[PDB]
């Protein structure tokens, strides 16, 4: 059930009314007293929400319904009022699609060891049912504004920059504009009425979904775009100039803010970000430790770090241990009136060049061709190797801050091949060899 | 899964969150367009609800939602509203038990055969799915004040009565109140703040449960009291005196009106529901049918009838087809202001006499023993007998106005044994007599 | 316009909407941050909410909607949530009537010198006002679950109970029922679903507005009867004799229970509470103080009092500085269990025998009638005296714990006589003495 | 205290809590029975709604409460449910201002005698008051999908057009975005995220403030631009090509469609919507009349008009007797689909050429100042004219279809000047006249 980011799948296929009860059914048998509600603005999540409550409900826990709510506010909501939180959505996928993410009373997403506790209880039928007088009435509580009010406590800072702010037609929308408002920034909001057919555009904040967003802040006058997915766990962001800021250099910008407030200190990363961010945490005099893509929060446990973050989600631990882009885009707005305009603070940024690409293989396959293709470009690159990462699939890293990554995802029948060098030939080089030796070994096993 | 009236049973047992949701998602299979939705006060209402809205939602049907409503109010507010009906509620059960009763867009429960198709659909798991796009937003909807309004409109009363009401702890206590306040009655209410423990009493206003509103009647001086079910779809009176006013006296009444008013027609009541009736409606010129226990408006359709009841439960047709115990406070408060004192309305409704008792039977060997057994009474009492109904169990009619009733039971394992007779010893003879025929073949295989 | 506890009066007469306006507009110059708003049940009260809630946005005050919850609940909620609180309520006055209470962050009522400030601002007309871009939402907060939570915390203690409440038709009727429920009480209800018009009976829990609970206690074989008044801060009981327990006897209950826990302390009740709680008190080596009708926690502050009381209204220091009969309620329950049922442990409580009447007096004519018959009623009497006491009227106790009471209403046009005397005679003669002293020096004018 | 359409003002100056209050005394005495209360995101809205519900409590009328629901919303939740509809906004005002529009059952805003009435009443204090048992409990309803399914009815038309929706941080922003959808309409909205302080721009919907939107359009390549105000009562377009539609063209495309459809009838459209009316109404068999601003619907019953219109305001009697952009936006789709891209059917509208400008004028001057100025211009103009209506300040049209208004607003010390000529020169020429004639008439008064 759980991939790396909670339960998700298209509707009626994976994810069903009779699910979405189960998981409520065994939330409630695995934890006890006060369970936090939320969900997105997916045609589906209501229907879900409704199964989910039934679920909670009859194992006895006291629900508190929050009803439609970005993930980062049901987990400092959850860590505020609850025992366990949970939210309905799919964040970044089509509206065919929904899931389930569930929370703990410190507001951290489930641990993989907690995950396969569920679904055992899931698999069992094995639930906690209360007797009819320990069922609890539902309590309907307003979390956005108590966030809100967080979140600029938090950040501390007052602004007079124009902002373009695009919600993906999420939930997002019911927080950010208002938020930017309450710091003093000038907000034009796109895609900010709430609509789970996303009719603006595909939620997910990738370049090719928002790449209009970048001709609108020139024509406008804006210091900064920010765009989000459906539920607002994830962060996109344009300069003044209407130049896509990647989401390495965003990590990047804020791993060198943390590391040099510190003067040192652990930065925990994906397997999947660049150099960009060991460029910035080195020269300032910290360390970056990788993990797998989906639990920036486990790093921080583990490696005691100061800030963890993937493509899109940074986590501000000081504030909490979840995904806050609230917090993010708050601080982005500080940088910028603190240090001057996000295209002169990204130039102190170094480049490197990535180019990613799939490489469809049968999932029987998978896991074989891969162990076999990192062997080939360890032996091909062995004049040039730092380091191999094995914790998520092969991430090889070169003496020259170059790197591959060769990697199935555990969802979709095929392999993830990333290289990044400091050059465009060599970005070439690398990608060419990463690309074509997986091509080459599939075919094999394929006859 | 369906008996007499909805899907009863206890918790955990037989009633779920998942067969809730598989009600929601046969309803939304076998029906289109709008589902009204309401509960009533037991603790496991709102995860009943939750989970049958779920169901709703997952086949395209716009789910209007009316939360905590007493069982009349939906089945009216589903005819103003909506294609179908949902109600979560046990009615009279206790606080262990919940259930759900369906109704359709005319505001009638359920046939046997759309009972039996819903059945099929759940046992087939083959539901309707609406497309992502099809799944319809949640409408909260008030239905109370506009019941209340309808209600009153019907009655065209007046009054200046001081009634006691007694709300079971249950879905009654959010309407009556307010409708007898607005009518001009003085409302002294008892078990008036809803609670799914029902601290107050055992929910179900047999005299038995609510013999202390006796008394406080004599006390507090009140006119009437009315006393109700859970989901307040079952009313029960008791006059100044503090008498009660058994279930038959209460349908007599309201036979008598309708047959009068009329100049004759028909009146459809259950086949355990005995001859007070019968001498008021043939005295003032009309006719009985009866039908078995269940839904009363059966019988308007099926026997062009002005009126229809079973014990507790009336159905007024001019005002809509189901139970409204509402209009029936409101018709016995106009009944009262017009007429006199309730008590003196009860005197001109001849005495009869009944006694009841149920024999334990497996719900295997039910029809075998009833068999015998009333054909051993017809032979016993040959020389009587004025009719002989076989519509349920079988209803032998003596030519001295007395009656047995044998009849198999439903939702439980037992055969249930009925008298009446116009004395307490042609009573106590019949069923002294007809109870130890059954209580002895029961005692063979 | 404020009184002893609150400004109160008339629909159209004294209360308007737009005065309800004017004090949200004075409570929000006079005070900033946030606002708890509350209301009793009563027809006007909705318009009266509306009217104080556009009064405080209008200042910039952060104004938090409770909606209908009993006074308690709102001072409650107050010290939780709030830097004021607001009650729209006349509390025990007819439906004809409404009001305002004014709370502070600490849960303590209106002081003095706040209602002469709030007035003065009220005459002034010089408001506080918000630019447009300081006017903040309205938060709906859901307040009397948490209330319960921590009046359960608080009293500590599971029962097996049974319970007659009487929620005058009140905003005691969505809490009283549900706290007793969670202790374990069996709450049978009477005027239990809020009604504006309270069709059940007065809402002052006077002995003769609930009389009939007597009769009604032996009946239902309850252990204890609790009435409340319509914003549920009063708390009037009979015991399961059905023996009303006035009002002083209630507090001297408490007052031996606080005053034996501690080993002696000082308690405060009004001047107006008789020689029962004197006796208790010194009895178990503690110290009486009297101080006028207003807040009995005036007296906490001052004396350092474990426990204050009028008649009908105790506060429990621990707990908080308000009136608390949710406490009372299950402090008492809790006092049963522990000690054994009510009517045997109102007998450890000493006999006095008391009698009032009120006579009509106008307002100018009150400051000199009672100084001038007290005068005279002191001298004749000077022989017993034990102390006169003159903080609230005259107030003339004597060696054989007799006392007589003569003192100017607050809130209408009449001056109230009390005599209280350990015997049956004693009382009568003293009574019809000091009630004929006035009537006499009434006509002289 | 009512102006144009409705009442407007300052808070704290003229539109107080204490008003809002008086007002619905006022309505609950001068009407009975049902009131319907809307109001929009305005940060002192809810402020004034609780003080309006307050108000009409206390007269015994059964409060139904809509809350956040645009003007057309609630005109048409009026006749649906009510005896009398209230509204708290002030529309196109900045955030310092908000207002009260009344509204009868049949979904029409307050005529001139019904305003007396009301100020009357509250001038004198004598409110019906309700005895406490007459105070009815507040409903709270769900109007706009009530709403959406009508105007989707109404409409009939399904479409898969990429539209750009402004919504202008206000009502329109719970209803338009949701419409547009629901036809198959691609929408990608700016500003339709309610907030009180209108932070995306000011909210009334003239070009200058929405001139960004002809630029976004290109950028996104939608076929169709709609701008809103506050309330959504006001509608604003761009074509595909990021053209401003200006306000007489829109009014035009529906008055050339609603008179072929009837081959004939009359349209009603305010003193200062200019000739493309004409041209279009005339070409196909209709009539013209004109009325002063802020009562476009006292076209329909006083001369039987199939359409009425003021410029961003347009009526679609066969709906409803209220300005419905909502109606509007959704017939424009339609119009578009069936005939072909928005910035060609504007090209079969002739082209007219304005020019306006306001005169600084003393209010105890201002009446004076006009009448000698339109005497003055008639003279100078005499072998020209058609007409010179008098119904609101001065209008006079000449032979070849150029016109000339001098008016001055009730509420501001100044004179509006408008002129409109086939031809550029002619524009220039006779907006000179009339500008340079006034301008000199004011200061000698001085």
């Amino acid at each position: 059930l759980f991939g790396t980011a909670g339960i998700r799948g298209t509707l009626w296929e994976k994810v069903t009314p009779e699910l979405a009860m189960k998981v409520g059914m065994a939330v409630g048998t695995y934890k006890s007293g006060k369970a936090l509600v939320g969900r997105d603005g997916r045609t589906s999540s209501v229907m879900l929400k409704n199964a989910m409550i039934s679920g909670l409900l009859s194992t006895g826990m006291e629900v508190l319904d929050a009803d439609l709510i970005p993930t980062p506010a049901l987990a400092w909501g959850t860590r505020k009022l609850a025992d366990a939180g949970v939210m309905i959505t799919a964040s970044h996928n089509p509206p065919t699609d929904n899931g389930v993410k569930v929370f703990n009373g410190d507001g951290t997403e489930f641990y993989v060891e907690q995950e396969r506790g569920l679904e055992e209880i899931i698999f069992s039928g094995n639930f906690r049912k209360a007797r009819w007088d320990e069922i609890k009435p539902v309590r309907n509580v307003e979390v956005i504004p108590d966030y809100i009010n967080a979140v600029l406590d938090f950040v501390g800072h007052e602004t007079n920059l124009k902002v373009l702010y695009d919600g993906a037609n999420g939930a997002g929308s019911l927080v950010a504009p208002y938020l930017l408002r309450e710091m003093g920034a000038k907000v034009l909001s796109v895609n900010a009425h709430v609509d789970g057919h996303f009719p603006g555009r595909k939620p997910e904040p990738r370049y090719e979904n928002i790449a209009y967003l970048g001709k609108l802040v020139r024509e406008l006058g804006v210091d900064l775009a920010i765009a989000q997915d459906g539920d607002a766990d994830r962060i996109a962001v344009f300069d003044e100039k209407g130049n896509y800021v990647d989401e390495d250099t965003v990590i990047a910008l804020f791993a060198k803010l943390y590391v040099e407030e510190h003067g040192g200190g652990t930065v925990v990363v994906s397997i999947d970000t660049g150099s960009r961010i060991d460029a910035v945490v080195e020269r300032a005099g910290g360390r970056v430790v990788r993990i797998p893509l989906g639990q920036p929060h486990d790093g921080i446990k583990r490696y005691k770090a100061i800030f963890a973050a993937e493509p899109w989600k940074l986590v501000h631990p000081k504030f909490g241990p979840w995904i806050d882009p609230f917090v993010t885009m708050g601080l982005l707005i500080k940088l910028i009136d603190e240090n001057g305009p996000l295209s002169e603070l990204v130039k102190e940024i170094p480049t490197y060049y990535l180019k990613k690409a799939n490489v469809l293989c049968p999932d029987e396959y998978k896991a074989e061709v891969v162990r076999r293709a990192a062997e080939e470009v360890e032996r091909k690159l062995s004049s040039e190797i730092k380091e191999v990462l094995t914790i998520s699939g092969f991430r090889i890293a070169l003496n020259d801050g170059s790197w591959i990554l060769i990697r199935p995802s555990g969802t979709e029948p095929k392999i993830r091949v990333v290289a990044e060098a400091p050059t465009e030939k060599r970005r070439d080089e690398l990608f060419e060899m990463a690309y074509s030796t997986v091509s080459r070994i599939v075919k094999e096993a394929e006859k």
